[PDB]
């Protein structure tokens, strides 16, 4: 099955899954050069006030946590977007170092982890409708740096002993994913895939511009969880990232001047 090993990882996955060699692959580079401020984007609508987180899981890829979808709770609205899009789940990608982690660059820099924030269009009635439309999903892209704590990230770090290998999955009710938002909502936009497989191109990507900073004692225990399960030869649940794909006939458009 796929992964991130030696044998397994993203050079391999257009075998079982050829859409990785796709015109509309993410996670892609942006070039702040050459994307171009589009006056016609509105501001982001992040309204999460009543969000419901239900549960924490470790799939063996990352670790997710769950939002009650069933009824327009958490909702991402406005920017590139048309209609209304429900939370279901975050998750990070990250790296085994400082220096890598992120899925999407900036001019070619790697963060120290990316967090996705998981939308799916209600237009479609269910996620795994959304997934096999163009418009389907909104996923919220936002860069971690390594400095100071960020506070609202430390309940998900302390969880993490408790769903340390694949399968593995605890209660995580009253999180508030407010917390994990910068300051701005500045984005840049572009059409693209889930980044792992199915690969499906199907997500409307708005990838914010300012990162947040989380310390190095919070990215080290993600770094102590486990892509192996219980019992299993322990394999470090790092670089869980893929790297960018080409662009092709795409633009990515910016929200700001
Ligand atoms: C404290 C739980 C995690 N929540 C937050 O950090 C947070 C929530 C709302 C706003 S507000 N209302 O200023 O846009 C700012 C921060
Ligand atoms: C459809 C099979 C289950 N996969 C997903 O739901 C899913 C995959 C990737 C991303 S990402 N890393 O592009 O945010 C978000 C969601
Ligand atoms: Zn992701």
């Amino acid at each position: 099955h796929w992964g991130y090993g030696g044998h397994n990882g993203p050079e391999h996955w257009h075998k079982d899954f050829p859409i990785a060699k796709g015109e509309r692959q993410s996670p892609v580079d942006i070039d702040t050069h050459t994307a171009k401020y589009d006056p016609s984007l509105k501001p982001l609508s992040v309204s999460y006030d009543q969000a419901t987180s239900l549960r924490i899981l470790n799939n063996g890829h990352a670790f997710n946590v769950e939002f009650d979808d069933s009824q327009d709770k958490a909702v991402l609205k406005g920017g590139p977007l048309d209609g209304t899009y429900r939370l279901i789940q975050f998750h990070f990608h990250w790296g085994s170092l400082d220096g890598q982690g992120s899925e999407h660059t900036v001019d070619k820099k790697k963060y120290a982890a990316e967090l996705h924030l998981v939308h799916w269009n209600t237009k479609y009635g269910d996620f795994g409708k959304a997934v096999q439309q163009p418009d389907g999903l909104a996923v919220l892209g936002i860069f971690l740096k390594v400095g100071s704590a960020k506070p609202g990230l430390q309940k998900v770090v302390d969880v993490l002993d408790s769903i340390k290998t694949k399968g593995k999955s605890a209660d995580f009710t009253n999180f508030d994913p407010r917390g994990l938002l910068p300051e701005s909502l500045d984005y840049w936009t572009y059409p693209g895939s889930l980044t792992t497989p199915p690969l499906l191109e199907c997500v409307t990507w708005i990838v914010l511009k300012e990162p947040i900073s989380v310390s190095s004692e919070q990215v080290l225990k993600f770094r102590k969880l486990n892509f192996n399960g219980e019992g299993e030869p322990e394999e470090l649940m790092v670089d869980n990232w893929r790297p960018a794909q080409p662009l092709k006939n795409r633009q990515i458009k910016a929200s700001f001047k």
